[PDB]
């Protein structure tokens, strides 16, 4: 897409070399932002295939609250098997804290009903906001959140989303990340009867692993295709009784795909 | 600030009507990010006098831990004082979370000595972040956190940080907020021994009150002045031993002050 491949660019020529975590090296830039209208398409990444199966059940993963694979192995999704334990478990990453972030006092809140409350109630409000990040737990996190936090807002009957991306691999990691939170806007704006707006990404470490690079090259020398439509089939009762079966996306047509080694 | 006056212009053209919590309505837009090289001058606003006095004494009383206003009032600091209580007690907002987040299992986390930590040994790890943004005492807090989550990056001997703003006030908080960063940005450098990079700004509700439309208008008509610079003047033991005597801003020579009333 024109906003992906004008970041991709923008970290070759601007990025410094800074070791990481992983031991690989990456070409590194701090603080981007791009907007995506979701009446324009649905933004998924086109110069190269994009695996919806995976980006799809992630997310779904999520929202039932889950942090063991069992569930992505089912369902033969294997984007989170380097990370787990023996016995499959990440630790209370993304869908614990989304679903029931503990509290001192004994209690666990689910941010994404109190949201679905907050958008039918308090649609003005300054505060509709969801954290992964929870302090007191991220010891006992298998990698700490990389979409850490994000905000939704509502204008002129249109449901708009920020997210804050502390850490993000602009090759692997970033088109799954977009097309998984676009899917949410367009989940969350059909249960609350909105129009969907805007994707607004905010990264932090912005980041090329140094052995993406020939992939990174191919890949900036493909011209973007139209971007595919996103259908909904039903509308579920709630946020949480959506299937695999409920989405088509229609018109994708991407440029072939490109394997690349994920830095663990 | 060019940036800053930027800003307001936009908000003008491109806000739409929203109503808000306060009962008073704005000009809103959703998703802006901005960049300050702080090499380049301390970012104070310059097109009006800001009272550096509140900007300093409210952060060295964010870095005590401190939420009850009584430290403000000893210094004739009075920016808090609409939503505090009988007590003069605010609930755990930012300095008890910055210094003493609560965990499930009853222990506290120095967010600010974790920072440190990370700096001084690990500082290219992209995980050095700080959060207000406490779900599980929310409930308690008078106003919920507007600058909720910050992040530092260290790249070539400098150090960046990147705040994420939910909701911004242009006119009266913004000011206070670039400033406010910018100095911790400073103090956070000298006590690690690198030298300042960007502060980066991100907002998500970039409102203008619609009661601060005459003091924008004015404001809009003034040219920047020249940035001032900002001298430390003694390295203390630690970022927790700083005060306001050791801050000394030069070149400040401000265009006049605007009075404008908040929305409480
Ligand atoms: C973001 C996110 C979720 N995640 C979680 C996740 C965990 C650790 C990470 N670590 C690093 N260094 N980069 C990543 O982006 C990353 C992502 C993903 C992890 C891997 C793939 C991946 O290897 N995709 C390949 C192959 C897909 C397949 O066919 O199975 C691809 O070509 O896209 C995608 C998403
Ligand atoms: C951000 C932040 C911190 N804060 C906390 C705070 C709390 C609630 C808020 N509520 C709203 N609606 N906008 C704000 O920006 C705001 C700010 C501030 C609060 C008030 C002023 C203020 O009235 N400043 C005046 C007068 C200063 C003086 O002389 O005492 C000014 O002209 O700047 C500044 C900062
Ligand atoms: C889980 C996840 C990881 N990542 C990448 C960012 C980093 O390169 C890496 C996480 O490593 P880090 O914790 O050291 O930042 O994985 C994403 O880009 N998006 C994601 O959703
Ligand atoms: C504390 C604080 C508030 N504000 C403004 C943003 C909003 O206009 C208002 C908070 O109200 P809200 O919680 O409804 O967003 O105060 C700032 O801009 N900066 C700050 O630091």
């Amino acid at each position: 897409m024109k906003q992906y491949l004008e970041l991709m660019q923008k970290v070759l020529d601007e990025g410094t070399q800074k070791n990481d975590r992983t031991g690989t090296g990456t070409l590194s830039i701090f603080g981007h932002q791009m907007r995506f209208n979701l009446q324009d398409g649905f933004p998924l990444v086109t110069t190269k295939r994009c695996h919806l199966r995976s980006i799809i059940h992630e997310l779904l993963w999520f929202l039932q609250g889950d942090t063991n694979i069992a569930y992505l192995h089912e369902n033969n999704v294997t984007i989170w098997d380097e990370w787990a334990d023996e016995n499959g478990d990440l630790g209370p990453v993304f869908g614990k804290q989304w679903r029931a972030w503990p509290t001192p006092d004994g209690r666990h809140i689910d941010q994404i009903t109190t949201v679905l409350n907050q958008l039918k109630n308090d649609p003005d409000s300054r505060r509709i906001i969801v954290s992964a990040w929870n302090v007191g737990e991220l010891d006992k996190m298998a990698l700490a959140p990389c979409h850490a936090f994000f905000q939704f807002y509502v204008a002129d009957g249109k449901l708009s989303c920020q997210l804050y991306q502390r850490s993000c691999d602009v090759f692997l990691g970033l088109p799954f990340n977009i097309a998984s939170y676009a899917l949410l806007v367009h989940m969350m704006a059909q249960q609350c009867d909105l129009e969907v707006g805007d994707f607004v990404w905010t990264g932090g470490d912005t980041h090329l692993y140094s052995n993406h690079m020939d992939q990174t090259h191919l890949q900036l020398s493909r011209e973007p295709r139209p971007l595919p439509k996103l259908i909904i089939k039903r509308k579920p009762e709630s946020i949480f009784d959506y299937r695999f079966e409920d989405f088509e996306i229609e018109g994708y047509d991407p440029h072939p795909g490109i394997k690349a080694p994920v830095a663990i």
